[PDB]
């Protein structure tokens, strides 16, 4: 399939965004999610990881700690639990450059009422082509709150080839607009026959 090659090809200049923009968009990202009224509300907030190029929400880690409980994912064993913390103590680096909770408050990852997990790319409707598939998948099995794509303009098309069963998401943070995957159709009350 392309979905090797497309994830390639976006990865390659999603890194070679320059931190002076980046930094900025990141910003409207951060302050855009902070001003949703459902974050005042979601009180477990589960971070995957800034670490290619991705949305700047490292710096956000002081005002989530403050109000409500940063929760990033820790590999124990292939299989990922979420730790929560409101305090910046136990952070260091355990897994391939990427700092995780050793030690803490084993939260399960279904309690999560708020994540933020970025994708190469995107499209309108939710899909992502995904990274590697194997054990962090079955985190994302485990998530089943709100799934909030944080990601770019540039990493954003309308459609994607969608593979097989990549997980869609429920919300979509860009640098410029708010996407919602949650819009309805149409309501019945008794309208199915008489």
């Amino acid at each position: 399939m392309l979905k090797s090659e497309l994830r390639k090809k976006v990865l390659h200049k999603r890194i070679n965004l320059s931190e002076e923009e980046r930094r900025r968009l990141s910003e409207k990202v951060i302050s855009n999610l902070k001003s949703l009224p459902e974050f005042k509300k979601s009180k477990k907030v589960a971070l995957y990881c800034p670490i290619k190029g991705e949305v700047d929400l490292t710096p956000l880690f002081p005002e989530v700690l403050k109000e409500k409980e940063l929760i990033l994912p820790k590999v124990e064993g292939n299989e990922i639990s979420l730790y929560r913390v409101h305090s910046p103590a136990c952070l260091g680096v355990g897994a391939f450059g990427i700092m995780e909770p050793v030690e803490g408050e084993r939260v399960n990852p279904e309690d999560v009422d708020f994540i933020a997990v970025p994708g190469v790319a995107f499209d309108l409707e939710g899909y992502r082509l995904g990274f590697g598939k194997g054990y962090y998948d079955r985190l994302l099995k485990r998530v089943k709150g709100l799934k909030v794509g944080v990601a770019y303009s540039f990493q954003v098309f309308e459609r994607l080839p969608r593979d097989a069963w990549d997980i869609p998401v429920d919300v979509l943070v860009t640098e410029k607009n708010v996407r919602r995957l949650r819009d309805g159709r149409s309501l019945e009350h008794h309208h199915h026959h008489h």
